[PDB]
């Protein structure tokens, strides 16, 4: 049974609610982005209307084989009428094709569902600037002040400089980057660009990347691993055993691996600056964990909500424990008292 925080009151609509079977009363199913916790349940046998971005729609059709007749892509930043209700999709600054959804209820209520997002001051100048929001369905993944991490730009600066140094010292070093879903593509694309290489990867991963409308992509990626000195591998293989085994396969072309694991937040964030990050090393293999986040830090979250001034907040993440829920509710009230709404 579908939980309440995936239902939009006063509509026939659900958000990210594909694993509950046929939801009673649902005339349109929205999908914010193509991450498995959110799409869980979609397949070629789904026969209800799915509303999403163009990029999400490319992925539904090519990766999950959803039939074309049930996929309804919408342009961003554009007022659209769905089953008699005005909606707008906004960029969520999450993974490619990820959106927030503004719903303009027939009774005059305005609702924002963030999906998964990384808040940014640029959102304060989208179509959100123009009206009041009564209810906010909020990605609270990192809603506690211990969650700090650097900008995405500082993280990519670290990665490019690290990769370029290592390979210039040893032209026989291979760079490897971990992946398990879409998102975080700037990591491997930025490093390949500084090295003058294409990124090499499996046919399944190449297929996924070809659905993402990234400019000039045929110029940046390839399935010919032999022509590439930046390889992508599944995240599970980014360990000393898995990397050793990969290096065997490269036929003595390389004698060192430098590897990157983009994580979310990790507790080494509470002590160490990005500049000071060091790898784990065994022999001719080094692994860097880099805190490249596609979710709001606590401060970024707080700034967005204090700017938006919603009347009511409904968390969509960390909702399963009473201690989590109580913690989040305390921060929401602080924010409201400090800002005066
Ligand atoms: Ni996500």
């Amino acid at each position: 049974t579908c939980p309440f925080y995936k239902k939009i009151p006063g509509t026939g609509f659900t958000v990210d609610a594909f694993q509950y079977g046929v939801v009673e009363g649902c005339t349109a199913y929205f999908l914010t982005h193509f991450h498995s916790d959110h799409y869980a349940g979609l397949s070629k046998h789904f026969t209800f209307p799915v509303y999403c971005s163009e990029i999400t729609g490319n992925l539904l059709k090519n990766k999950l084989h959803v039939q074309e007749q049930y996929i309804h892509p919408l342009p961003l930043d554009t007022e659209c009428i769905v089953n008699g209700v005005k909606v707008v999709l906004l960029d969520a600054n999450h993974c490619p094709g990820a959106v927030m959804i503004l719903f303009y209820l027939p009774n005059g209520t305005v609702i924002l569902h963030t999906g998964d997002f990384r808040a940014d001051p640029s959102m304060e100048r989208s179509l959100l600037a123009d009206q009041k929001v009564h209810m906010l369905y909020l990605d609270t993944t990192y809603c506690s002040p211990e969650y700090t991490f650097p900008s995405q730009q500082e993280v990519i600066r670290f990665a490019i400089n690290t990769a370029f140094e290592a390979v210039t010292l040893n032209p026989h070093a291979l760079v490897v980057c971990g992946t398990y879903s879409i998102g975080k593509e700037k990591v491997f694309l930025a490093i390949a660009d500084v090295l003058g290489s294409k990124v090499g990867m499996s046919q399944e991963k190449y297929k996924t990347l070809q659905c993402l409308n990234i400019p000039e992509i045929n110029s940046l990626i390839t399935t010919d691993m032999c022509s590439s000195l930046v390889h992508l591998l599944p995240m599970m293989q980014i360990n000393f055993k898995g990397l050793q085994s990969h290096l065997k396969k490269c036929g003595g072309k390389y004698n060192q691996i430098l590897a990157f694991r983009p994580t979310g937040w990790t507790h080494s964030n509470k002590f160490t600056r990005i500049a000071d990050v060091i790898p784990q090393t065994k022999g001719n293999i080094s692994i860097y964990g880099i805190p490249y986040s596609e979710h709001s830090s606590y401060l970024e979250m707080k700034r967005f909500v204090q700017w938006l001034k919603p009347q009511k907040i409904i968390p969509t993440v960390n909702v399963g424990t009473w201690k989590s829920r109580s913690t989040m509710e305390k921060y929401f009230r602080e924010w409201k008292l400090e800002a005066g709404y």
